């Protein structure tokens, strides 16, 4: 992944987002509702110090669970780390702050098209697809407005 | 689906095919290995009378099962019917006979990009994507050469 947002202002990604589309390098990362990177973003909360708290929903053990994870800043504004047994990088590819944000998680790769509202933004989906066409994605999902307003997009 | 192959010669689709990519209108048609339209084409056998026998693999009850289904001709060369409780149409969108064939199944919609060999044909995938961009697809899968040579693409 060699697309990152230049001049990212992480404070300006604060607030509500919708996981309109997702893609991953391996089918098994996204196939089932309980697949590992089937995560539905709810809210981004940048801290003062420029870390990024993330609220998301994740289907585990037969229900839609709310999770809170912190992505810690690096020396690159568009790149954050998530603390685990494995170090995973969050990369912000592109955003206009007021409509869409594209990001990928890499250790194997999953990316999403976030939008501010429960609407299919064809423009943002086009940019999503263009950013992905370089990458080895083998599964892509997208959600309708009804699904976007349900917990875990059921 | 308003793309069909003009001047289709069904005899010339005979032989070996590989389900390189699949897409569907609803995630639940393709998500799990045991999802309803997660079918992997093996061989097409047009009959003299211009019906189309299809050999495919389908994961059911914890194993990769071989299935044989017959798609019966209609008055349109590019359109076939599969006998069930519901009448389902097979539509041949496009083929060059020697490398790729695009088709959709509709009752809700699933389409595939078939190829003659266990190779990622970017050209055929591009035509697949272009044919789909009109249609309301919410899941897309594609397989690597290793997977293509395994039963049920495991
Ligand atoms: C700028 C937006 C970045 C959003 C990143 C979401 C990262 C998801 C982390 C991987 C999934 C964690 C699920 C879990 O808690 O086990
Ligand atoms: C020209 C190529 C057309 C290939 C059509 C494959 C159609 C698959 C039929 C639907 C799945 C049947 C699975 C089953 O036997 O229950």
């Amino acid at each position: 992944v060699t697309q990152t947002m230049k001049g990212l202002d992480i404070q300006k990604v604060a607030g509500t987002w919708y996981s309109l589309a997702m893609a991953a390098s391996d089918i098994s990362l996204l196939d089932a509702q309980s697949a590992p990177l089937r995560v539905y973003v709810e809210e981004l909360k940048p801290t003062p110090e420029g870390d990024l708290e993330i609220l998301l929903q994740k289907w585990e053990n037969g229900e839609c669970a709310q999770k809170k994870i912190i992505a810690e800043k690096t020396k690159i504004p568009a790149v954050f780390k998530i603390d685990a047994l494995n170090e995973n990088k969050v990369l912000v590819l592109d955003t206009d702050y007021k409509k869409y944000l594209l990001f990928c998680l890499e250790n194997s790769l999953a990316c999403q098209c976030l939008v501010r509202t429960p609407e299919v933004d064809d423009e943002a989906l086009e940019k999503f697809d263009k950013a992905l066409k370089a990458l080895p994605m083998h599964i892509r999902l997208s959600f309708n407005p009804t699904q976007l307003e349900e917990q875990c997009h059921i």
